[PDB]
């Protein structure tokens, strides 16, 4: 959740707003491993219960999403209810343990791709095309992450929109993501210059993949 | 329907049979004009209602079709449900009216492209990936007719196996046709040459494109 004026100014300004909770446990073997676990539950519910009491009532607000990241586990499913329940007015979304779970009422994969497959074992990444034809599947299609503009990035952008504008299920995505995570450090002279991962004396680290 | 004996050697060499009542009204303006009419729908039943009590026996038919090209009629939709009355043991088809009608249980389109949508007003032919996941569409897409194959064909074949092969729900197509329906006339030397529309003083005709 959001610094509280956030909102404030989306709800002024006029941006549609998904209000995600703070539960991501990537770094988990595997990612569902706290998330399955009945006993991470009251942790994980105060995370989603305490923001819906929260930001309920601005009109930005459209969509309810469980967090990132985090697999999928029983406590999603528990959550998920819990919100369908208490609020009925907004779609909930969540991404986790392979972007279609029935933890979702929106199919919202990360970086899946336009018409390329990437079959991964438990959680593939469909084309978005045919992700939204799969026997049975009825759900609208928003990607939560796609484009990933890593420096000298966003080539393809223009397939997607094609797709987004052919397909009426297919509604859309966000990009990943507005602002680079670089930070200001200085030199001997008092120079600013951009920093990433690693030049913190920060170990181990990522480098620039924060921005 | 064909010779009884097609169906014999179908089930006995092996292939998968669409049997097809004797009902097509192409030339009427608008396509529909006597199938939506119930002054017809005596002579148009018989034509259903005798082919189902002739071949319902061979395991080769594992389709009904109520015709071809007679746009989409009421005297459709009651035969439709006749034949599933009679018979649950075989789909329905019928490409009529746009291809998705409520006459058929199969998404049928004749000539609808892989990728590019073909927007007629009533009766549009969209890319088949498309129409797949139009919004409460669920029915398998399998094309009546594809990829025509006249004189100097098929160009772009490979393109539809990509597709077929991609997305569970596009299970192939027939394509158009397999015999050029060309006939032998003689010349003054009693050498045989092979003849088309207009070639036996016939007319108004259309040439070629009976191959
Ligand atoms: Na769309
Ligand atoms: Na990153
Ligand atoms: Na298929
Ligand atoms: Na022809």
């Amino acid at each position: 959740p959001n610094h509280p004026l956030w909102y404030t100014l989306c709800d002024r300004y006029g941006l549609y707003v998904v209000d995600e909770a703070n539960i991501e446990t990537h770094g988990m073997v595997p990612m569902n491993r706290l998330t399955d676990d009945p006993r991470w539950l009251p942790a994980m519910s105060e995370r989603v219960t305490r923001m819906v009491q929260r930001d309920r009532n601005h009109p930005s607000v459209i969509i309810w999403s469980l967090g990132n990241e985090s697999g999928h586990g029983a406590n999603h499913d528990a959550l998920y209810r819990w919100i369908k329940s208490v609020d009925p007015s907004r779609p909930v979304q969540y991404e986790g343990g392979g972007a279609d779970t029935t933890a979702t009422d929106i199919i919202c994969p990360m970086y899946a791709r336009v018409d390329e497959d990437q079959p991964f074992p438990a959680v593939p990444k469909w084309s978005i095309k045919k992700w939204l034809s799969l026997p049975g599947e009825t759900r609208p299609l928003i990607l939560c992450e796609y484009a990933h503009a890593m420096g000298n990035s966003l080539g393809g952008f223009a397939k997607y929109w094609q797709a987004f504008r052919q397909y009426p299920r297919l509604q859309g995505g966000f990009v990943w993501d507005w602002v680079d995570q670089s930070l200001i450090k200085y030199d001997e002279n008092g120079n600013p210059w951009s920093a990433y991962g690693g030049d913190f004396g920060d170990t181990p680290n990522d480098r620039q993949f924060c921005m």
